[PDB]
């Protein structure tokens, strides 16, 4: 019912590492979207709440996820943002879908273990 921050981090960190391990698929996701650098100035006309792997990793490393579902919700925020902004035929959309497939495989045994 109640989780300790370090045990939560140890349970969840391998699922995040499995996303970082996807290369090149995780590359658009390893740092916050920079619309200036990427040439996509409408990004924040479309995406309300940005999220990326580096932000999730810091929240995990500083104990900000006190329930497993808060971690999962940030991962899916990252996915949903990319599916929302990018065309279904685009690199980032396809890479996002690959990451979601990987995550779905990795997170299920972990959540079964945690609750
Ligand atoms: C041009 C529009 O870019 C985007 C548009 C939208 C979104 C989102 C998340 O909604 C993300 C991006 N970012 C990328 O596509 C992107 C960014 C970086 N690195 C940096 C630091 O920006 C690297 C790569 N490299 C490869 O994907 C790659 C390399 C080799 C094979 O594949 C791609």
């Amino acid at each position: 019912k109640i989780f300790k921050p370090e045990e939560l981090r140890q349970a969840l960190m391998p699922t995040l590492e499995a996303l970082y391990r996807q290369d090149p698929e995780s590359l658009p996701f390893r740092q916050p979207v920079d619309p200036q650098l990427l040439g996509i100035p409408d990004y924040f006309d479309i995406v309300k709440n940005p999220m990326d792997l580096s932000t999730i990793k810091r929240k995990l490393d500083t104990g900000q996820y006190q329930e497993p579902w808060q971690y999962v919700d940030d991962v899916w925020l990252m996915f949903n943002n990319a599916w929302l902004y990018n065309r279904k035929t685009s690199r980032v959309y396809k890479f996002c879908s690959k990451l979601a497939e990987v995550f779905e495989q990795e997170i299920d045994p972990v959540m079964q273990s945690l609750g």
